[PDB]
């Protein structure tokens, strides 16, 4: 199956393409195969855009 994530750390965004975010945030993440910053779709928010992979862990 697939693999969520969840948000280690609260994080705001700075940049338009980037998602603001709470710490406990889950994820389904859209691509991560294009550097250390992951296009993630937010499983609250319903909205896409990129955030920090060392801001988030995978949920067991």
């Amino acid at each position: 199956g697939v693999t969520l994530f969840v948000a280690l750390y609260d994080y705001e965004a700075r940049t338009e393409d980037d998602l603001s975010f709470h710490k406990g945030e889950k994820f389904q993440i859209v691509n991560n195969t294009e550097g250390d910053w992951w296009l993630a779709h937010s499983l609250t928010t319903g909205e896409t855009g990129y955030i920090p992979s060392n801001y988030v862990a995978p949920v067991d």
